[PDB]
């Protein structure tokens, strides 16, 4: 990567559905060149793909909840943790942090109900759960992990 | 909105790049009817953008962390903190949440100076600030925020 | 539920004990009819019924308390921990709450010994209680849980 | 008070809407006597009045919560922030306890926002205010607080 | 007991090696008299004894510690790991409070080697323990907790 | 002090009114030799006096309380507030300590009214203190500071 | 040991490479007697060696942390906990502690991967261990532990 | 630096006071080589130094203590307080860390006076300083700081 493609990036993780043509004529090189560039870095992994950005209001989605899960101790009970959080229902991040030591997870619902019966529920049965501290989101300020490229 | 609608921001959600022809296809519409909705869904602002899933990895933005915020308490310092956090470069994500009573505020960085200069420092000076905890992530097991519908 | 509903509840909710004349004069509606609200209130489930509230001075209820209990994660140990902790003699409310994830437990008694006797020694015995934290009502500012119409 | 007194109260504390008749062939006495007992008891205080008792539900009172609130210490800071505590809307309950050290506020909302705008941003202006932590009720399993005598 | 007594337990608190004389001219009453009100005082246990109070530090008992303990939950582990924690030498107090719902213990050593050995390492080894946390005592600013008349 | 000395006072600080003959005995030394050594542990203070032992219960003392002060950083804050605390009526033991780095009152009252009205309300308006934690002590399974040698 | 001794070892615990002359010459003695009190101070083990003070950074270790381990009670699960935290590679303080009453481990790496398998992942696998919890250090304001006479 | 320093580096870490010749025979070099490789990595900063290591137990430190130090938030008071904490005698180490996001100090002291006096008194009088946490080193299981190459 060169300082050419931080400025493709940087207008691809804003918009991607610019034309060649516009992105082009404002980074000011061939449209060849820049369809070149761009197929490079999906090759090469920087671009993982284009995704809608989907407005979760609209979806309903207003129990936005922040788990932390303390995990027993105990031959790979964290790292299988892990995973078994990352594929509930409604659960879109999963962290393992340091200070706390345990695992961070974001999730979204559209009631307390769904809440309960997928996510809570569901996690106070697993086995090498501890303790589980849930944060009920009651303002999202901002939610823009799309930019990478300050 | 309609299981339609649905079906075809299950699909934008994951992959936009694909053709109408291909979703079409998929979902067993016309074209021009297919077209029509997705013309629908943006100008309601279910669908609000499409962006370009960019590897952190790639930018080699390896110090990521998750702090909370402890605001002190007085006339709109609350409000007026939760902006401030929003605008510091390298965070992404600002949530007021209920328990901690606090904010969490999501964050990346290349490494740990440019952590302390960009945030920490940053924030240790912010008036309306009592006390701050970061957690340093060593693993993300997940981060599919894209994915609203499961 | 309509807003002359509303009126009848929001007086019923302070004093159950005044009469039809009284009621109807006061929301300006025929006896017959306010007659016939109330009854419909009370088939639909509205109004539940009537209780003669009791200052627990009068029965020397001092000894009030507050106790958060902890779950012991298991198979269904947190349904099952709630309703044993309601049927405790004392013991008037059970929440399971968000944050600590754990139980809040309401109780009153007239002496510590009872309040040790009849609530914590039973409790420190059931098997999916983890931890328990209890704290001593040193003074009720305010508890009118009849007033759900404000 | 003596006994019957208290079988009175056991009774009149679940269903005050018994008449002397039911309750009088229940308790085994003259009817004109229990009607004076229970004249005395209100005259005496014990009985303070009657309710209606009203299932929150009915008034999609759906967000429960249970704050906890720390108050900064000084001249009579605390009991100033009691009294403040009970006058705002939704608030049904507010104890002073011992260990925390601190108010505990049992409220009650429609939803979220009700609960920020009426709540959460009042009290956090509030001058004597030091921290709130407010825990979300997410399953009432048992509310009686008209049963005071078991 | 009455007023009398008040004022003779008032003295002996402080002092029990006054002479008859000296208190009954003191309490203004007839030495038999009063000779006779210690004697009764014995008898019913409001006096359970006098002692000699030693200075600690002339014992070289240097190492002042206040430990709380959280006893694992199960039938009867509270009441035994209780006088467990009583019959440690070195332990003076032992109390279970409400709040961190635990034990609080009181000892004292002449070393922290001592402390160790006979106090941390033997607590650490019982099984109704779940967990410990010692405080040490840097400065007693007051220590007489044979005043119970103020 | 020798290993003689130490056998007096282990027995003097269980009782205090044995008599010269009957320690002599039990010692097996002259009663003048005693009677001398005695006399050189008060003038050399390890023996600081003699006390009556009176049960709390007697004086109704039944609200027993443990409470954690933590003083606000400034000069001389903490060796004032110190001082304060130990002036408090019914405060019979004061002590700094390390690891909450706060304070530890021992208090003793008749009731909760008393509890609040000279040790609470009192304590809450001192301006060096940040916050305190009561515990409520609904137990002693020991107490018996006279005992310094085991 | 004596003044002398103090004046020596001021100066070698901070350059241990200066000659005896220099020495001899700055505390005014003999080259032969500060020769011996120097080989005296060693055989006497108040000096056990003498090191090479390596910086950190030029061995690329970047990931510096500092975390508390809470061991699970029973027999000698303390004892058996510190040695196998000793072990650890990158390891190079432990200790244990009161308050927290568990370990505190000094450690150092090169970075977060080697942190973690190094590290953390092996912790989390050890029997004896309750909890850990890791602080990273993000600034070394000071080490010196080499400086023991100030 | 190559694999070459580092054995040199591993030895000296060690032991500093080995001769030319005994560490040119085991790592196999010229004995000029190893002298000019030792040279330059003075001159680079690899080697800083050369230290005696002194027993702490010889000089009488008894008291060790690791403390937790919580700047108020404000401009540059973070900054400062860590300076003010390294100029404290006795203090040998000072880390900024994430989690607590706070100040460990690690110091000596022979005796909890001397703690007391110089460290503690001073630490409570420092104004950006708002909570200290001092646990108390009962155990050195390991300090090995020098060794940086494991
Ligand atoms: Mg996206
Ligand atoms: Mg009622
Ligand atoms: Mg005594
Ligand atoms: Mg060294």
């Amino acid at each position: 990567m060169d300082e050419i493609d931080l400025r493709i990036l940087k207008i691809l993780q804003y918009n991607a559905k610019y034309s060649l043509d516009e992105i082009a004529r404002e980074i000011r090189i061939p449209k060849s060149t820049l369809s070149y560039r761009i197929k490079k870095l999906e090759k090469d992994g920087v671009i993982k793909g284009y995704y809608a950005y989907i407005n979760p209001a609209s979806l309903n989605l207003d129990y936005i909840v922040i788990t932390s899960v303390k995990a027993k101790y105990g031959k790979n009970a964290h790292v299988e943790l892990g995973n078994k959080l990352a594929q509930i229902p409604g659960v879109w991040g999963v962290y393992f942090v340091l200070g706390d030591n345990d695992f961070i997870v974001m999730a979204r619902y559209k009631t307390r109900e769904e809440f309960m019966e997928k996510f809570l529920e569901r996690v106070m049965s697993i086995p090498e759960v501890e303790r589980t501290s849930t944060q009920v989101v009651v303002k999202i300020i901002k939610e823009s992990p799309n930019i990478v490229i300050f």
